[PDB]
């Protein structure tokens, strides 16, 4: 077909939870949504803010059989206020068969306070990593793992938690690439 399309979130769906990189728990008690934008601030959520850093768990809609996605383009936007500025994986994916699940993370550069800053992605091998590998390793994912990867994503997360002591955190924009014929 060459049909692009993208997945985006339900104009319903105006609440996405916070998670911990483990998704050991989630969190809702602090966050709103204020068009576009969706917030999540730091102090309606004090009870919580050990099980940091924070992950905003994307919904089901983006997970599955995505194998489509390899074309390219994760994209979403990315504000947030901390005291000051400064490891860390920016976006992390889990999926694919039990013999072949496993996890692989996406590095970037930190974003600056205060000014909202847009991140694409391209959904291809070369540029992710494997979660547990030092960011400064210069191994990629082989496309072999990121397909199998694709195949069946159990869960996207992007990074909720930035700088030091930080205030609030809003993301937008959110949509990935797929493909139809």
């Amino acid at each position: 077909g060459l049909i692009r399309t993208w997945v985006t979130l339900k104009a319903e769906q105006t609440i996405l939870p916070l998670v911990d990189e483990a998704l050991q728990h989630t969190t809702t008690k602090g966050i709103v949504f204020q068009h576009p934008e969706i917030v999540a601030h730091m102090d309606l959520m004090r009870e919580d803010l050990h099980l940091e850093p924070f992950y905003w768990k994307l919904p089901e809609q983006f997970e599955g059989k995505k194998l489509m996605a390899y074309g390219g383009k994760l994209k979403y936007a990315i504000y947030f206020e901390a005291r000051e500025e400064t490891y860390n994986p920016q976006v992390i994916i889990r999926g694919g068969t039990p013999t072949h699940a496993r996890i692989i993370v996406r590095h970037m550069a930190a974003p600056l306070i205060g000014q909202l800053t847009r991140h694409e992605i391209e959904m291809t091998e070369k540029e992710w990593k494997y979660y547990g590998d030092d960011p400064r390793v210069h191994r990629t994912v082989t496309r072999e793992d990121f397909l199998d990867i694709l195949y069946d994503i159990h869960y996207i997360l992007i990074k909720a938690t930035y700088g030091n002591f930080m205030r609030q955190s809003r993301i937008s924009e959110i949509s990935m690439e797929v493909a139809e014929q």
